[PDB]
């Protein structure tokens, strides 16, 4: 079984992606922010995956995790960079930390993990790098300058890497979710959530499985001629 | 008869044929259209139990209405519509005639307007629908001599966004698939050298295949793409990245 | 004194463009839909322009008008294709004539007039084709499928023609207005117009002079290295 | 006079921008990487500007420079963020420092300087933030993942900030140069430079003045209804 690495697989979009790639036939290593989180992933995946703890802000941990996968399971041939943490603020309340942490978790992590898996994909002459971006990289809102800059940077990074790796048949793409229902949108008010769905042409929030379906498509042999693109999964919230 | 009905225009060969065969594999009853009766019979022969062939000149409103009415009477409402046209009439602007302009805009863009309009009722009633328009990399990646084809394909993509907004509340999705350089009977006929200059522009360093486009259409037509609408799915091997 | 042709120059954006290009030093031929309209343009422009009647749906009139300009004033070296007529309708209610007329007035006219001025620009080693597009070619809303398709077609047409004419230093660009105040938006309600400006980051409708400023920039020697682009003038209604 | 701050004004695009804004009537503070560089700027600008040394990687220096301008000349009402340094490499050879330094010089500097000038623009009910991006944020090439990600991040940052500041009539835009002739491209071979111009529809490299013209347009009252956009100045190298 080819190995897929899905960061942030504990819940929501990351969990749905990891479960779908298992259904597709991959051996899935999912990462969590803690050891207890990783054990819960290990329990859930059984025979067909493994859970590992990973702080994606940490280069040493990134390297230790990929080395561990290589030693125990095989080369990482599908990499899904999945982060959703936000630190929103209007610009003159947006601190240095709020800026730096979001750029590090989202964009620097994509640079570091993509770099680290290139060797094994190159040797296999097969690879899928699939980056979770956001509608926000294209549909501007106040208070999200750091998240928006990080996600747009990810999409541009992906285009340049797609050009570098294309001749060896490795594809590099992004999936850009719109408003996806999560445990915290469940926590929002009824009214705030309606204000969200009224902007969506399909008139509803999406589900984590919608994003997992798009990632599964790109990771499969049905998408072997797609590289350097953004796959928008937002119900018509943003159309391009 | 009891499967959902898909209508694929221009299904005789290449991308259209691959789309029609893939949607049959997916479980749709596929009506494919050809430019002549003998072409339609060959589609009928190929599809058997799981589709039908009909002759259709997509420049003709009367034929568009007769074909969809025939499908409604004999098979069911059109719930997946794939608008597929590939004819070109390239020329630098100084040599591009009124006919060269009008015919390309009519075959590509007007046909999308007419056929989309005609299937809206049945999709609305079913509260399910997929309209999938075959666009082109050329709507975004400019090159000389294609002003009519490029304008038509870009118009299709903008049309699709408008219609996606109109139909979204009824869960009908409207999307485009934009092929890059796809190998066809006609690129097979080109020289070795001309075809190399094509693939050297592609990041994956090869021409695509009709099945690559069929795979993308199949994805969008499925329940795996129910939250995707108003988008362009680029299938060009990195020839154009957006 | 170089000749500029501005279609639909009677009022609004077209009038502001024509007056600005006169200030810039061009001899401006403006067109109107009737002879009395053309005479009003002639009166307004005086020494520095002329008014002509032109139905842009008519190839014979397009040819007669450009030939008349060539015979009496000089080659058309700046062409501004300006049309604003709409025939909005949900697709259900959008007739063949509503579709055909909008595509003919907006997109076919750009094809016909651009084709007709190429010779003189080619011979002069200088040219500006500036097409008035719209935010609507990019920012989708229901009921405008014909207008949106026509404007997007214009932008794609312009890219192809920019590639064809670039070696001879002729530039081909589009200007895409957002919500611009007109006699027609003056007539709307107070509430409807507020519902427009609240979507604009600058929190106001634009003015015809804003579009004239953008056209003037592109028509000048300050924009000689800009071709095949869309210049968005929408106050942040749409950002790309 | 209103004060404009142009970073990296010693040569090339930055120098042309600074000289053009002086011609437009601004008092221009230009920055250089050293004190001797700043003195040269002071000598060149005379009565109509000043030179200051600034390492844009340094928050303390950014704060000291803007405070110095506020104390001696007036509020910064036009900010031009101009950086061109590259640290290209295929991803396996792209070090942590190559990534971090480019993201800091280009994108973090835009965040820090934009944040620092917001107060004075807000108080004046007038402002222009103009960020020098690049064609590379859109036209992917191998070996530039860091530069491309930084420039795309700048464009997304600008859209978010344009939404935030729009009601106060402050505009935030980017100018994206293509292949512009520099001291650097003068040094390239004849053949390599031809490889560049053959990709340009206008069949030539641009000049620093072409970028200065675009910045001058956006900084003027001729562009008061343009915000959150990218102005592409690339001769048709990339068309959108």
């Amino acid at each position: 079984r080819k190995v897929a690495l899905v960061t942030g697989a504990s819940r929501g979009i990351g969990a749905a992606i990891a479960q779908q790639l298992i259904q597709d036939g991959y051996f899935v290593v999912g990462t969590a922010t803690s050891e207890s989180g990783a054990q819960k992933l290990t329990d859930s995946f059984g025979e067909q995956g493994a859970g590992l703890a990973l702080d994606v802000r940490n280069l040493d941990e990134i390297e230790a995790v990929v080395s561990h996968i290589e030693q125990n399971y095989g080369p990482v041939l599908v990499l899904v960079n999945n982060a959703g943490i936000t630190k929103d603020n209007l610009l003159l309340r947006m601190s240095e930390d709020d800026w730096d942490d979001i750029l590090n978790i989202h964009l620097k992590a994509v640079y570091r993990l993509s770099k680290r898996v290139l060797k094994g994909m190159t040797k296999a002459r097969f690879g899928r790098i699939i980056n979770i971006s956001s509608v926000v990289a294209h549909f501007a809102n106040p208070g999200q300058a750091n998240y928006s800059a990080a996600k747009a940077g990810i999409e541009a990074f992906s285009r340049s890497l797609a050009k570098e790796m294309g001749s060896r048949q490795i594809t590099v793409n992004s999936v850009a979710p719109g408003f996806i229902a999560t445990e915290m949108t469940d926590a929002l008010s009824e009214d705030i959530r309606k204000k969200m769905s009224d902007q969506v042409a399909l008139n509803r929030l999406g589900e984590p499985q919608d994003i997992a379906n798009a990632v599964s498509f790109l990771a499969s042999d049905k998408a072997g001629y797609i590289t350097g693109t953004v796959l928008h999964v937002n119900g018509g919230l943003y159309m391009a």
